[PDB]
């Protein structure tokens, strides 16, 4: 009944100008009052400010902002923290996808059980050893997951990271540009997705009673959505810093949200990498931002049958 709404202006995950403007974008295309509409108590945290870090060289020549990304995400992290706390859904709107590291620490801080839907064109689940582009945003998942963390160096600022994500309890659906090393440990953590590939098979509704049945088949767990926009296919997305062709159609993305809805059990939201600069025209950019306001409102009960 209640949503928390926390605009997280992250750009230093990546490295195009223009995604810390997601957050405007996203409220301007109407968010607050659709959810209003919807019945949800709205408590906006508006757009946070992070705190800047000093001589935030890269890490091992490749790795940019870590500091910088590190201290956002824990700033982020304590938000969230405290909003779910009071009894929120916190719906976060980005940004680069680095600030998943906060919402789902800071979500997992009040909410330890969780599990995770991450709906996306990419896996995110580089290491610092295995990123070639050294973007933080592709990383996000590693420093989460509990498996993985033998693997994973301690990156300045990110030392307050505890990995708070069994493999068991993420679900990724939308994959259709995953890098080598990603594959491999997706394979070797047994971590479950749907690919692209997937979802043509399954069809949509098949995708997601599968991924309730692996999450919450068992018993019932707050809900974290990650949704990166380029999950949808460019036509539909263009306004997003990694497009990658023959992703999600309008319809079922929606159903995705519908899905979520419908389990009663989403906790919090993160609705990331719209970046209204890379839009060609004012019409790219605001259909994309329009997009984001349909998949929030479509996981908090919109429906397309009244
Ligand atoms: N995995 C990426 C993309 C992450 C996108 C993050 B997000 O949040 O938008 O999902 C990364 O780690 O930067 C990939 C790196 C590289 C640049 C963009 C795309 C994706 N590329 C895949 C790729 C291309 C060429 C090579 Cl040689 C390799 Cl190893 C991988
Ligand atoms: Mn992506
Ligand atoms: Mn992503």
């Amino acid at each position: 009944h209640s949503v928390a709404v926390i605009g997280a202006p992250f750009s230093q995950g990546q490295k195009r100008k223009g995604v810390e403007h997601g957050p405007a974008a996203i409220r301007e295309a109407g968010l607050m009052k659709r959810l209003s509409s919807l019945g949800c108590h709205l408590k906006d945290f508006g757009d946070l400010s992070f705190t800047p870090v000093p001589k935030d060289d890269l890490y091992n020549n490749l790795i940019v902002n870590p500091r910088s990304v590190g201290l956002a995400n824990q700033e982020l992290a304590e938000v969230v923290s405290r909003a779910v706390s009071d009894g929120y859904s916190c719906v976060t709107l980005g940004g680069d996808h680095s600030l998943a590291i906060g919402t789902i620490s800071g979500h997992a801080r009040h909410c330890p059980d969780l599990c995770v839907v991450w709906v996306d064109a990419h896996a995110d689940i580089n290491t610092p050893l295995t990123t070639s582009s050294g973007n933080l945003h592709g990383q996000p998942v590693s420093f989460l997951l509990r498996e993985l963390q033998d693997k994973v160096p301690q990156l300045p600022g990110f030392s307050w990271i505890k990995p708070c994500i069994s493999s068991a309890s993420i679900v990724y659906i939308g994959l259709r540009d995953v890098d080598p090393p990603e594959h491999f440990i997706l394979k070797n953590y047994d971590i479950q997705y749907f690919s692209m590939r997937d979802i043509d098979r399954l069809g949509i509704q098949k995708v997601m009673e599968r991924t309730f049945d692996l999450l919450i088949g068992k018993r019932q767990r707050p809900i974290h959505l990650s949704f990166d926009i380029d999950a949808f296919d460019p036509t539909l997305a263009p306004a997003t810093g990694t497009p990658v062709v023959g992703g999600l159609t309008y319809r079922e993305g929606m159903y995705i949200a519908e899905e979520i809805h419908n389990t009663g059990l989403l906790s919090a939201l993160d609705l990331v990498e719209v970046n209204p600069q890379l839009a060609t025209s004012e019409e790219e950019a605001k259909t994309t931002a329009n997009l984001a306001v349909d998949v929030i409102a479509s996981s908090f009960g919109q429906t397309r049958e009244g």
